[PDB]
């Protein structure tokens, strides 16, 4: 958990523009959050930069997972191993709301980072999923109450957020 150059927004959530995937292989946390659908088949966005840094072993496991389990709902997580990017990995679906996805179940995603004291996590339904990347960090501000370092991979993005949050 040794993050550095992160910019503290609340008593709680910290910002830096970096690759999650970079940030996971220098800091090796205890916990690194992915942005998953409900079948935990990561082909792209987030959960394809994460399973390929990986070199496919955490597809591997998420197969095996869903075959004993069954898929996650939307909203849910489960915890599986982080391989050689952290301890564990949190696989939490955010809704796809360009799929007509209930925008309220942002809240329900977030709500699984209060499990665990630290973590390292992307913006959750801000890729492909569609939902405004300000909002999702809005809720996460008002859901999240452990200690969440956020890493955003563009800086575009990452000046828009600063700006809009201070
Ligand atoms: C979730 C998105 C809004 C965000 N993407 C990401 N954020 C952080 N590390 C990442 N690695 C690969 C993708 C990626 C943005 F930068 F595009």
């Amino acid at each position: 958990n040794s993050f550095s150059g992160y910019l503290k927004l609340t008593d709680n959530v910290y910002i830096k523009n970096a690759d999650i995937v970079e940030e996971a292989k220098k800091v090796k946390p205890t916990v690194v959050v992915n942005a998953a659908n409900v079948y935990l088949k990561h082909g792209g966005g987030v959960a394809g930069a994460l399973n390929k840094a990986t070199n496919n072993a955490m597809q591997v496991e998420s197969d095996d997972y869903i075959a004993t389990n069954g898929p996650l709902k939307v909203g849910g997580s489960c915890v599986l191993s982080g391989h050689n990017l952290a301890k564990h990995c949190l696989h939490v679906v955010g809704p796809n709301v360009n799929k007509g996805e209930d925008i309220q179940l942002l809240k329900s995603a977030y709500e699984n980072f209060n499990q665990h004291e630290v973590l390292l996590a992307p913006l959750l339904s801000a890729g492909i999923f569609g939902a405004d990347p300000i909002h999702s960090l809005r809720v996460c501000v008002d859901t999240v109450r452990t200690n969440v370092y956020l890493a955003v991979f563009d800086k575009n993005l990452y000046d828009k957020l600063v700006s809009s949050f201070l």
